[PDB]
Formats: structure tokens, sequence, C-alpha cells
């Protein structure tokens, strides 16, 4: 087993502190980065990406489907394209795979 918990936190730090605004988008918005960990709706978004990328291994993630719900929060392209330098960095400083195939198949509904 992978760590994909922590991946997914590290990768929030990643996005975050590289796009602080994006955070505003969140029932987060407005809580230090480095208290998100005691932040209940923090918590909640967290475990949702873990349960992505475990679907997405899996074989039965909905790409597609993700994809629309991004754009039904105006997060595009740009955004996932930011989103795949940071889970990059994410992933190696854990030893995990990259997840650049499962954003690519975003990308490409996106
Ligand atoms: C690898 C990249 C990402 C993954 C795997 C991912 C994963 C997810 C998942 C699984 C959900 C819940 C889907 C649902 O049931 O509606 C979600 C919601 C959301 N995503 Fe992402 N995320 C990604 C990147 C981003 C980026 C770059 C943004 C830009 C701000 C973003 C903004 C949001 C917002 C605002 C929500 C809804 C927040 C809420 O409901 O309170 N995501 N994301
Ligand atoms: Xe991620
Ligand atoms: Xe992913």
């Amino acid at each position: 087993m992978v760590n994909w918990a922590a991946v997914v936190d590290d990768f929030y730090q990643e996005l975050f502190k590289a796009h602080p605004e994006y955070q505003n988008k969140f029932g987060f918005k407005g809580v230090a980065l480095g208290s998100l960990k005691g932040n209940a709706a923090y918590k909640t978004q967290a475990g949702k990406t873990v349960d992505y990328i475990n679907a997405a291994i899996g074989g039965s993630a909905d790409a597609a489907g993700l994809a629309s719900r991004h754009k039904g929060r105006n997060v595009g392209s740009a955004e996932f394209h930011n989103a795949k330098a940071c889970a990059a960095k994410a992933c190696s400083a854990h030893g995990a795979p990259d997840l650049g195939h499962a954003i690519d198949d975003i990308l490409s509904h996106l």
C-alpha cells in the first residue's frame, strides 16, 4: 500500500502554496495551510481525492464525470495542468507512482 492519504496531503500543500486562491473555492477557505489537517471540511475533501485516486487505480473512476464537476466550479484545463505539477512533486516525495496518466484522463475531457 502506497500511503495515498499522505500523498494527497502533500499534494494539497503544494497546490495551495503555488496557487493560494484555489483554496477560496473550498469550505476550508482562509484556513492556514498548516492547520488544514485539523479542519473538518478539508478532512472530507482529502478523503474524496483519495477515494478518486483509488478508483482511478481500481479502474472504476469516471474521469469525464469528475471533469464536468470541476467545470461546474469554474475549474478547468489550466488548473489541472497546475495540479499535474503538484501531484508529480507529492508522489515523487513519497516514492509513489505518478498520477500523470490519471490526471491526463481528466484533462482529455476538460
Ligand atoms: C488531480 C487533481 C484533482 C483531483 C483528483 C480532485 C478530486 C476531487 C474530487 C474527487 C472531488 C469531489 C467530486 C464530487 O463528488 O463532486 C473534488 C471536488 C472539488 N474540486 Fe478537485 N481535485 C483535483 C484538483 C482540483 C483543483 C486544481 C481545483 C481548483 C481549485 C479543484 C477544485 C475542486 C472544488 C472547488 C471541489 C468541490 C469543493 C466542495 O464541494 O466543497 N480540484 N475534487
Ligand atoms: Xe492528486
Ligand atoms: Xe488522479
